[PDB]
């Protein structure tokens, strides 16, 4: 066929119920996933290709960057608790991988402040029990596909995105085919 199980996908053997129907792992310590988001805008070219009715989830991971790595996941958290997943995306990655400036939490904390967010509503955030819940939600969800690297797409819960079946000599092309893939995985 033109989509082949094995190629530009593969099937969960096992697979996961409940989960999100378009389902992004990243870290902000990830090259490709800086690629990504910052040059290719995958999660974006998903978007505007998705069905009406399917929403997207996109969600840190702990196993990139140790003990900075784990606070990012707190603080991507704290991003989607408040909502400023647009505000902070762009200068966290640039923080971490361009200028790397982003050596502690604190750092973390002034990228957020920077954005405009509160201190003190950064603060009460991070340390609340929403935010808990967000981060646990992210480690539940990466446990559920036993998740080893990223960047990676899942949807519905049955199948992974599988982007090395494909070709990049031109950035655009290779977008649209992996938005074109996930459109097609979402009507299975």
């Amino acid at each position: 066929a033109q989509y082949e199980d094995g190629k530009q996908y593969t099937t969960l053997e096992k697979p996961v119920a409940g989960a999100p129907q378009v389902l992004e792992f990243f870290s902000f310590f990830c090259p490709h996933c800086y690629q990504f988001e910052e040059v290719l805008h995958i999660s974006d070219n998903v978007k505007k290709k998705l069905p009406e009715g399917v929403k997207m989830t996109k969600y840190h991971v702990n196993f990139m960057g140790g003990d900075l790595g784990k606070d990012l996941t707190q603080a991507w958290a704290v991003a989607m608790a408040l909502g400023v997943e647009d505000k902070v995306t762009v200068p966290l990655f640039e923080g971490v991988q361009k200028t790397q400036t982003i050596r502690s939490a604190s750092d973390i904390r002034d990228v957020f402040i920077n954005a405009g967010i509160k201190g003190e509503e950064y603060d009460a955030a991070w340390n609340s029990f929403v935010v808990k819940s967000l981060v646990a939600q992210q480690e539940k969800a990466a446990a559920d596909v036993q998740l080893r690297g990223v960047p990676a797409m899942f949807v519905n819960g049955k199948y992974q995105l599988n982007p090395q079946g494909m070709d990049t000599s031109n950035m655009d092309v290779f977008v649209q085919q992996y938005a074109d893939t996930v459109k097609y995985l979402s009507e299975k």
